[PDB]
C-alpha cells in the first residue's frame, strides 16, 4: 500500500508562528510497489491530535485530484496564536485508501499588527550615542578665515588643563579637516594619516584615554594638517567622568597655536608656549562647511525586565519578538532559541519580520526575568560601502511574552517604559567592522530574576519610524549549521598566529583563552593568504572584519560573537597569552535554516570538489538575503548574481522559502516606473533597469516554479513582471534596448555588446511572462505577441545571414541559442561558430556572469556534450579546475582572482566567494546525475545521464517536494547499468545510451522510441533498473 511520509506545511515540518491565511500542505508518499498515482485526498484539521477523528476545524472530504504538493488550506478562517493539528490520507489509482498520516501540526502567529500590545523600546541616549562634539568649536591657527580657506599646511596646538579629582572614566572624541595627531602629557593617543584620508573629518574617532589622564594639570597637544588649499579646522571634546557628574574640555580659544614647526619637547608639559597666539575658532559645531558631524556608536546594549507570574500550572508560553536592529533574547538565565542575527534584513520602512519561540518550559511561578541584547545590524550599522544609519540611528526592540494557564487565564508581559538598560560587555557590534567585547563589563546574573539593576537606566520609547507591516519571518532564520575546528596553527611573524579552518566559511568563531584580566585578543578574518603565510585582507576594502575580546581572568574563557559575521578561511590571532592551539578557535558556520537537498558523487575527485565548492559558495551567501559576497564591505542582495545562480541553488538547498522572501524584498524595491533595482533591499543609490540584473524579478520566480512547481510564486510575481515589461518597452526604440548595463560581467577578454545583451534579456522576459500567464490559466497572447515582436527586431539587428551574431563572442552565441533568439535555420551555424571560438581559445571558455550559466547547457542542446565535458574537466586558466588546483573551497568572483603569475587581482573588486560561476552546478545535476524536471516541480522527471569526459560512474539523490529522486549509473567492461528511484505520484522519462536500442533490459516501464543513441523509456514511480551488456 501507499503511505504518507513527512507531511509539511509551507515547506517545513511543524512551523511555529506561521501567518499564511491558506497554508500550503504537502504529502510525499512512499510505496514498495512501482507505478503509483494519487486519485484522491482528504485533509482533516482539528484543535487536537485526538480530535482528528471528529474534526472541529476542517474536513475537505474526499477530493478527486492528483495534487499532493502545496495544496492550500481551504477551510474556515484561521485564528491567531492557535495550534492546528492535521492529517491526510489518499487513494491510489485503484481506490485503496492509505492510513491517515501520523498527526502533525502548524501554529499561527499573531496574524496582524492589532495583536501586538508591546511598545518599541531603545536604550537611552547615554548608552546609544557616542560622546558628542556638541558644545565644542572647530579651531585652527589664527590665519584668515579657516572655515572658508586655509593654506595646505600643518599647524600645532597646545592646552594645559586642570582636571578634577577621582576620575573614573575619560573619553576623547576628535575630528579634523584633514588629519590630526593628538597626545596627552607627551604620549600620542590617536592619529589619522594624510595618505589614508578620504574626508575623514566626517567620521570623528572616540578614544578611551583613562590610561593617560590624571587629576591636576594635563597637557594636551595636537598637530593637524590641511591637505590642500581650502577649509581647515579640528574639533574635540575630552569628557571626564567622576561620581559627581561629567566635566567637558573643548577645542576653543583657550588653546595656544603656532604656524612654525616647534622645537622638540612641544608635546611635553613644561614646553614654553607663552609666545604662541590663541587658537582661532573657525566655526562652532554645526557651523562652517562641516555640519552636524557626530561620532558613531555601535554598542549592543542590555535591556531587561523582571516580573511576577502566578503559581498556577502553565499550559503554554510564547515569545514573539523583533528588532529594528538585531536582538538576542534571554528568559530566566537561558538564551531563547537558536537563531543568529534575528530578525534579518528587510526594507524596515515597509516591513520587519518577527520570530516566535516556544518558551513553555522556561517560565516560572513567581519571579521571572526577560532580557535582550539589542544591536545596530543592518538597520543602523554599516551596510555595504555606504556607512551606518541606513534606516535609523538607534536600535529598538519589540517583545511580547504570552503565558496561558491550564485554568484558561493568561498573562502578557511586554517591552515598554518599565524596562531598564545598561551598556554591558558588547562595546561595539557591526556587521562589517566586527564586534568588540570586554568581559570585565559583564553583569553576572542579569538574565535571571533577583538581579540588582537599581543603577541601570530607564529605557526610552524608540523614535524610529514604525514599519508599515510586522510579518512572521518567511525565510528560515539564520542558525549555526556546523562547526569547523582549526586544522592547523602557524606563526608567520612573532606572536601573530594564523589558524586555518580548511574551508572558506561564513559566520564567526568561538575563541577559548585563559589569561590575565585585561588581556586583549584580536581576531582578524581573511579569505586567502599572502605567499609569506600572513593573512591578506586588502580585498575586504573598508570591512575590518575584526573581533576584539578583553579577558576577565576567569579560567578557560569562551568568547562567541553575536552581532557580526565574516567570510573567511583563516583567522589571525594577536595578543593571545602564550600559544594558541587548534582548540583555541572553531568556526561556527551560519546560514538560513534550510536543508541541503542534493547529494552528488562521481568517480572524479575534481568534480566532487567542484560540487562541494558550489554548496559552500551558496550557503555562505544565503544569510537573510542572497548576497554577492559575505566578506568585503558589500554583502548586498544583487539581482544579477541570483538571476544566474537560482536554478543551481534550487537543486542544492531548499531555496523556496529563502527566495520567496527575497522576491518580496525585490518587489518592495521596484521603482514607481516599474524598474527592478540592481540590489534588493535597495540601499546606497545603486541603479535600476539593468538587463540580466533587474530580470531576476522574472527569472527567479520561474526558476522556483521549475524546481518546486510553486504556482503561488508565479501569481505573486506576475503583476511586477507586467510592470517591468512595460518599463522595458518604454525604454527601447523599435524594441531594441540601449547598450547600457553591466553586460556579460567579468568575461575573459571577450566583451559582448551591451545592446545585444539588453535586447536578448527583454525578449526572454517577455517569453517567460507568456509561460507564467499560461501556467496560471491567464491570457498569454499579449506576452507571446510581445516576445514574437522582440525576437524579430532582435534577429534583424544582430543576426547575420550566415548565423553570426554581433560581437562574435562566446556569450553572444550562448545567449541567443539559449533564449531561442537565433532563427531555427541558423542554429546549427551559430552553434558551430561557438564551438569554433572555444576551439580557438585552446578549449577554454571566455564567458562572464551572464554567459557562463547557459554555456554547458547550450553546448549539450546543440549536440556538443563532448565539448561541454572538455570545458568541464579543463584544469588550465580560465576554467573551474584552475581555482580548484589553487586550493579554492568556494567559487571566486573572477576567473583569475588569483592570477596565473601567482598575484591577486585588484583589491578594488576581488572576492573569493561569489556563487555566480557555481551556476555550472545545474548542468552537472541535469546531465551527469541525469535529474531534471520534465514537468514543473518534477511531476515528471527526465532521467538522461550523458556519460562523457572522465566520468564513468555517478550517484545522486535530489530531495524533491514529492520525495527522493535518486540515480546511480556505471559504465564498465562495455556494459551500462542505471538504477533509479522515482517517488509515488510522479513519472519519469528515462534515456539509456545503447548501440542497439531494443536490446536494453529493463525491470519496469515501456520502451517508446530510439533517439540520439538511446532507448527512451516511460516509467511510473518505484525502483527501476536498466542494463545494456555488450
Ligand atoms: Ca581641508
Amino acid at each position: 500500500a501507499l503511505r504518507v511520509t513527512s507531511p509539511s506545511v509551507e515547506y517545513v515540518q511543524r512551523p511555529l508562528g506561521l501567518d499564511a491565511a491558506h497554508p500550503r500542505l504537502s504529502w510525499p508518499m512512499a510505496s514498495a510497489a512501482p507505478g503509483r498515482r494519487q486519485s484522491a485526498y482528504q485533509v482533516r484539521v482539528a484543535s487536537s491530535a485526538a480530535g482528528l477523528s471528529h474534526p472541529d476545524v476542517w474536513d475537505s472530504g474526499k477530493v478527486v485530484s492528483d495534487d499532493s504538493v502545496l495544496v492550500p488550506y481551504a477551510g474556515p478562517p484561521l485564528k491567531p496564536r492557535t495550534r492546528y493539528f492535521w492529517s491526510v490520507r489518499v487513494w491510489d489509482a485503484d481506490g485503496g485508501a492509505s492510513e491517515w498520516s501520523a498527526p502533525s501540526w502548524w501554529e499561527t502567529g499573531l496574524m496582524g499588527a492589532s495583536q501586538w500590545s508591546a511598545k518599541w523600546i531603545s536604550a537611552p541616549a547615554p548608552l546609544t550615542e557616542a560622546p558628542s562634539l556638541e558644545g565644542s568649536s572647530w579651531i585652527w591657527f589664527p590665519e584668515g578665515e579657516p572655515a572658508n580657506s586655509a593654506p595646505a599646511a600643518t599647524r600645532w596646538f597646545r592646552r594645559t588643563v586642570d582636571l578634577p579629582d577621582d576620575i573614573t572614566g575619560a573619553t576623547l572624541a576628535i575630528s579634523a579637516d584633514n588629519v590630526y595627531a593628538v597626545s596627552v602629557d607627551g604620549a600620542e593617543v590617536a592619529r589619522t594619516d594624510l595618505e589614508a584620508d578620504n574626508e575623514g573629518w566626517r567620521r570623528p574617532a572616540v578614544i578611551d584615554v583613562l590610561d593617560h589622564v590624571h587629576s591636576g594639570n594635563n597637557t594636551l597637544a595636537v598637530s593637524a594638517s590641511n591637505a590642500s588649499v581650502g577649509p581647515a579646522g579640528w574639533i574635540c571634546v575630552l569628557v571626564l567622568t567622576t561620581a559627581s557628574g561629567e566635566k567637558k574640555i573643548f577645542s576653543d580659544a583657550s588653546w595656544k597655536s603656532t604656524d612654525h614647526e616647534p622645537a622638540d619637547g612641544w608635546r611635553e608639559p613644561d614646553f614654553d608656549d607663552s609666545g604662541w597666539p590663541a587658537a582661532k575658532v573657525a566655526a562652532a559645531w554645526g557651523a562652517g562647511p562641516w555640519g552636524r558631524v557626530a561620532p558613531v556608536a555601535s554598542a549592543a546594549n542590555q535591556l531587561r525586565h523582571e516580573f511576577r507570574l502566578p503559581h498556577k500550572k502553565v499550559s503554554r508560553a510564547r515569545l514573539y519578538a523583533t528588532a529594528l536592529g538585531l536582538y538576542e533574547a534571554h528568559l530566566n538565565g537561558r538564551r531563547v532559541g537558536r537563531d543568529q542575527l534575528a530578525p534579518g534584513w528587510t526594507d524596515y520602512r515597509k516591513r520587519v519580520q518577527y520570530q516566535t519561540y516556544d518558551v513553555t518550559s522556561s517560565v516560572r511561578p513567581g519571579a521571572n526575568a526577560l532580557a535582550a541584547y539589542v544591536a545596530p545590524g543592518w538597520y543602523a550599522g554599516n551596510v555595504g560601502m555606504f556607512g551606518p544609519h541606513q534606516y535609523g540611528e538607534r536600535p529598538a526592540l519589540l517583545a511580547q511574552l504570552e503565558v496561558e494557564y491550564a485554568d484558561g487565564t493568561s498573562e502578557r508581559i511586554t517591552s515598554g517604559p518599565d524596562w531598564r538598560a545598561a551598556s554591558g560587555p558588547i562595546v561595539s557590534a557591526d556587521l562589517l567592522s566586527g564586534e568588540t567585547y570586554d568581559a570585565r563589563k559583564e553583569t553576572a546574573g542579569w538574565t535571571s530574576p533577583g538581579f540588582d539593576d537599581r543603577a541601570w537606566l530607564a529605557v526610552r520609547g524608540a523614535d524610529n519610524d514604525v514599519p508599515e507591516q510586522i510579518v512572521a519571518q518567511v525565510d528560515g532564520p539564520v542558525r549555526i549549521a556546523k562547526e569547523l575546528p582549526a586544522r592547523k596553527v602557524t606563526e608567520p611573524k612573532p606572536g601573530v598566529f594564523v589558524l586555518d579552518l580548511g574551508q572558506n566559511m561564513v559566520g564567526s568563531v568561538r575563541l577559548r583563552v585563559s589569561g590575565d584580566a585585561g588581556t586583549t585578543v584580536r581576531l582578524r578574518h581573511a579569505e586567502v593568504l599572502n605567499p609569506d603565510g600572513t593573512i591578506y585582507t586588502a580585498n575586504l576594502r573598508s570591512a575590518a572584519a575584526t573581533d576584539t575580546y578583553t579577558l576577565k581572568g576567569q579560567g578557560e574563557e569562551t568568547y562567541e560573537p553575536r552581532f557580526t559575521f565574516h567570510g573567511f578561511r583563516y583567522v589571525e590571532v594577536t595578543g593571545f597569552p602564550g600559544k594558541p592551539s587548534t582548540t583555541s578557535v572553531t568556526g561556527r558556520v551560519m546560514h538560513t535554516s534550510a536543508p541541503f537537498t542534493f547529494e552528488f558523487e562521481t568517480n572524479v575527485p575534481m568534480l566532487n570538489k567542484l560540487h562541494s565548492n558550489i554548496t559552500w559558495g551558496q550557503r555562505g551567501n544565503f544569510l537573510s538575503v542572497p548576497t554577492d559576497t559575505p566578506a568585503r564591505d558589500e554583502r548586498l542582495g544583487w539581482t544579477g548574481d541570483i538571476n544566474v545562480f537560482a536554478p543551481t541553488a534550487a537543486y542544492t538547498m531548499e531555496s523556496a522559502r529563502f527566495l520567496t522572501k527575497w522576491l518580496v524584498d525585490l518587489r518592495d524595491a521596484q521603482t514607481s516606473d516599474g524598474a527592478f533595482t540592481d540590489v534588493a533591499p535597495a540601499v546606497g543609490n545603486l541603479g535600476n533597469g539593468v538587463a540580466g540584473w533587474g530580470d531576476a524579478g522574472v527569472t527567479v520566480p520561474w526558476a522556483l516554479y521549475q524546481a518546486y512547481g510553486d504556482r503561488q510564486v508565479l501569481a505573486d510575481a506576475l503583476p511586477s513582471v507586467h510592470a517591468w515589461l512595460r518599463y522595458l518597452e518604454k525604454h527601447s526604440d523599435g524594441l531594441l534596448r540601449p547598450a547600457d548595463g553591466y553586460g556579460d560581467w567579468l568575461n575573459v577578454s571577450d566583451e559582448t555588446p551591451k545592446d545585444v545583451i539588453a535586447t536578448a534579456y527583454f525578449a526572454h522576459s517577455a517569453d517567460l511572462a507568456a509561460r507564467m500567464a499560461t501556467e496560471l490559466g491567464k491570457d498569454a497572447a499579449p506576452y507571446t505577441d510581445l516576445f514574437t515582436r522582440i525576437r524579430k527586431a532582435f534577429q534583424t539587428a544582430y543576426v547575420a545571414s550566415d548565423g553570426k551574431v554581433k560581437g562574435d563572442t562566446q556569450s553572444a552565441y550562448v545567449l541567443t541559442l539559449s533564449m531561442n533568439l537565433v532563427p531555427d535555420a541558423l542554429r546549427k551555424a551559430a552553434a558551430d561558430r561557438l564551438v569554433a571560438l572555444i576551439e580557438a581559445k585552446d578549449w577554454h571558455l571566455s564567458t562572464g556572469f551572464l554567459g557562463t550559466p547557459r554555456l554547458l547547457p547550450v553546448l549539450t542542446d546543440t549536440g556538443h556534450t563532448d565539448v561541454a565535458y572538455r570545458l568541464l574537466h579543463q584544469r588550465t586558466f580560465p576554467s573551474w579546475g584552475y581555482p580548484i588546483d589553487k586550493g579554492s573551497t568556494t567559487m571566486w568572483e573572477r576567473w583569475d582572482s588569483i592570477q596565473p603569475d601567482g598575484g591577486f587581482q585588484t583589491p578594488e573588486m576581488n572576492s573569493f566567494n561569489h556563487y555566480a560561476y557555481g551556476s555550472v552546478g545545474e548542468w552537472m545535476y541535469a546531465n551527469i546525475a541525469g535529474i531534471a524536471p520534465g514537468r514543473a516541480g518534477y511531476r515528471q522527471v527526465v532521467i538522461r545521464p550523458r556519460p562523457g569526459g572522465e566520468v564513468t560512474s555517478a550517484r545522486a539523490t535530489f530531495a524533491s517536494l514529492h520525495g527522493p529522486v535518486s540515480t546511480r549509473w556505471q559504465q564498465r567492461s562495455g556494459g551500462f547499468v542505471l538504477t533509479c528511484s522515482v517517488p509515488p505520484n510522479t513519472t519519469a522519462e528515462v534515456w539509456i545510451p545503447a548501440d542497439h536500442p531494443d536490446r536494453v533490459q529493463h525491470t519496469h516501464g515501456t520502451f517508446v522510441r530510439a533517439e540520439d543513441g538511446c532507448a527512451v523509456f516511460e516509467v511510473g514511480s518505484g525502483s527501476h533498473r536498466f542494463t545494456v551488456k555488450l
